[PDB]
């Protein structure tokens, strides 16, 4: 544990040893900046400092530079200056500094690198009669002469420490080439209640201005180890569509109880750019995609169990916090081998329950994860299964004890008009009376009246994609206030529709308008494996999908996605205070990078 | 379990059959009808053994309060997969309780009903 | 006129909107409800000033065999029209009246409602 003491000096080159007493408990490491002047003599601090051997003096010359006479000599003394501090900084403590040395310009400039990147102690030293001699600061100390004078502690700002490897450490140089990152920050902390009040997580009011102004600036491509660090949740995910090609493919299908019942002759076509699709295509070639799983692959138990293991797996590795999972247990039944839909379900359950609770029991970082009975829409297809599947889910949720749970059901599949929610509005009175929840996915192609219908007949607590509300003013009206939430996929759907900058396109993504319309947006993944794209990779597309976006529409997103969540209420809010702790600390942390 | 034991034997056995009973309470937490007939047609799922589930009864307070014009809609969900109902409108009834208990519910069977003479 | 006098004097002053309320008379004419509700779809339309109509009021059924659901065939209109309602399912109602209520009016808000706890 040494502390470092900074100091800088124009013509005062004696305040260093008087700096040294500052705290009786003894001081380790002293460094010192300072201009080319020639009037500076190092002897004399060499040696006072040669008395004590276990203290390391460095002295610091600006070379090319003895005086700031104007704008660029103030610019290179004060980047050189920053390099300093950010190479003689200890790499766990904070420093104790001083700046009673130097005139107003290299005062200035050295408290507000400490007020940037942090300090122990800034204090200043209070010198009456100046001495000038060696024995005088002696005699002044003994007396007690000698005043110090400390405004308080000052923490800084947390993790900015990883720009002394962003810009190598690197004494041959000139101004020619420096980083004007230091005033692209001083540009952007004060350039722009659009965003003031709109703060979620009420401990984001904590961190130091900087970066409560630096949440505000737009999102770049760049982000993506904040993004990835930022704990996320997806509502919208299809389990039979996780491992699609690839090592998930192979190791899905290794662990089949019975390889021979399994096909490894048939793989999906690839498509050039892929995920990032340079022309638009059909739905039919996107469920195509997935062909190679689904149904034909998952029947097997085991296949089941690994499959399941291995989405819990990546959902975790993508510091996913919480999520919803959308499976079709009728779709993966099988009588020969006496598997019921009910026991794939309660399958999945033990899986995800042992999963799970074996992450907790050794602390680590867990992802909750909550069933979605998906109610196939099944044209005509035995339209008995629509009941068949309410009744499962039903008894699902009044299996009721566990940790893992079911929690609502969703009716999807065949989106044209033919197959519109306005035909089953008479089933859903009994599922909506026990407590479950409802969810209706329409309005990619769909008419605006279908969605009043969803959710004015059946209730639904949430809409699938529905891209084209912009066109319909009381549609959003009523969403709006109704507090409905709106699950939508970034990717798949610039991978099916298409918006800027796909070529020879000009629909643009009505993210941004549903946001700053007020829409309880949450962005979504549907299917990770067809799609080829995590949570991370969709919030990180989104700064091209839609431009001017900001790092902290993010935030609100996600915070939206935790109210639309069919969830008590006491778990939110235990969710709500672990998810603001956890991001508190991680934008303590990104912007090193 | 007791079936196959009887019958591994070579002796007489009984076959039985289980029938989902949804109790009348209309007074509180009446969605416990829905959960019952959830219940029944999930089990009637399983498929597998030579004892399984084949109908749902209607009983209950058969009195007025508790008629046939009630839950119809809800028990479309139950025809649809195919399974039997049993009704019971046979004590302090009248014949239009009966009658659409017959042709709303459309119980495949019915209970007691013993003032059938009254009615031709 | 209140808000914006108070306004210019740049002190602290209180936003105002009104709801009209149905009218609570089961008894005499019933087109009460339909001539206030139709009021109601014209004084949203007036769009300028600071003060506006944003709701209606549902109270007016005596917590008898009214219950809510019975005025439900008036109530297609406020809601396609953009408007919002409150119910008033207090007094002395069961928790099934308030359950049709919020899932017939689909009220955005609820009056009273104290006996709320023995309906889980
Ligand atoms: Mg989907």
């Amino acid at each position: 544990m040494s502390r470092v003491l900074l100091c800088s000096a124009g013509h005062s080159s004696m305040v260093v040893p008087e700096a040294f007493h500052a705290v009786p408990e003894g001081f380790e490491e002293v460094h010192v900046f300072t201009t080319d002047s020639e009037k500076f003599n190092p002897v004399v601090l060499n040696d006072f400092f040669h008395s004590l051997p276990n203290v390391r003096f460095s002295i610091t010359k600006c070379h090319g530079l003895a005086d700031i006479l104007n704008e660029r000599d103030f610019e290179f003394y004060q980047e050189m200056l920053w390099q300093w501090y950010l190479t003689k900084m200890p790499d766990n403590e904070l420093p104790y500094v001083c700046l009673s040395g130097g005139i107003k310009s290299m005062s200035a400039s050295l408290q507000k690198a400490a007020t940037l990147f942090g300090a122990q102690s800034v204090f200043h030293v209070l010198a009456d009669n100046n001495p000038r001699n060696i024995e005088e600061m002696f005699d002044a100390l003994q007396k007690g002469q000698i005043h110090f004078i400390e405004m308080g502690y000052e923490p800084g700002w947390a993790a900015l420490r990883r720009l002394k490897k962003i810009l190598p450490i690197n004494e041959g140089c000139s101004r020619d080439n420096f980083k004007p990152l230091i005033s692209k920050s001083i540009e952007e902390i004060l350039s722009n209640t659009g965003k003031s009040n709109q703060l979620p997580f009420p401990s984001l009011a904590i961190l130091p201005p900087i970066a409560q102004q630096w949440l505000q600036l737009p999102l770049s491509a760049n982000d993506g180890a904040w993004i990835q660090n930022l704990p996320k949740v997806d509502l919208h995910c299809h389990l039979g569509g996780f491992a699609t090609s690839g090592s998930l493919l192979d190791q899905v299908r290794g662990a089949a109880s019975e390889p021979d019942l399994i096909d490894r002759t048939f793989s999906p076509q690839e498509i050039a750019g892929w995920p990032r699709s340079h022309k638009s295509i059909s739905l039919d070639k996107y469920m195509e995609l997935g062909n190679a799983n689904g149904s034909k692959l998952l029947k097997d138990k085991g296949c089941l169990i690994r499959q399941v293991e291995l989405l819990y797996q990546s959902l975790v590795n993508d510091n996913v916090a919480y999520a919803e999972i959308r499976c079709s247990p009728n779709n993966y039944a099988d009588k020969n081998k006496n598997r019921s839909a009910w026991v794939v379900l309660q399958d999945i359950n033990d899986t995800f329950t042992r999963l799970i609770t074996e992450a907790k029991q050794k602390n680590q970082f867990y992802c909750h994860v909550n069933l979605l009975v998906i109610a196939s829409r099944k044209f005509s297809g035995d339209l008995s299964d629509i009941s068949k599947h309410l009744a499962l889910a039903i008894t699902a949720m009044q299996q009721g004890e566990g940790v893992c749970r079911i929690v609502g059901v969703d009716l999807a599949g065949f989106e044209n008009k033919e197959t519109r929610a306005s035909y089953y509005e008479h089933d859903f009175k009994a599922v909506h009376r026990c407590g479950l929840a409802v969810t209706a996915h329409a309005g990619e192609n769909d008419d605006p009246e279908g969605i009043w219908q969803a959710v004015y007949s059946l209730h639904a607590r949430r809409l699938g994609h529905a891209l084209n509300l912009l066109e319909a003013p009381d549609l959003m009206r009523t969403v709006i206030e109704r507090k409905i939430g709106v699950e939508m996929c970034p990717y798949a759907n610039y991978q099916i529709k298409g918006f800027a900058p796909m070529p020879n396109f000009s629909a643009l993504y009505p993210l941004k308008k549903y946001l700053e319309a007020g829409i309880l947006v949450s962005v979504n993944t549907d299917n990770i494996g067809i799609s080829g794209a995590n949570l991370s990779e969709n919030l990180l597309i989104l700064a091209d999908l839609c431009p001017g976006i900001s790092r902290m529409d993010v935030l609100t997103i996600i915070r939206n996605s935790i109210e639309t969540a069919f969830i008590s209420h006491d778990f939110r809010m235990e969710l709500l205070k672990f998810f603001d702790r956890k991001i508190y600390d991680v934008c303590l942390i990104s912007i090193k990078n």
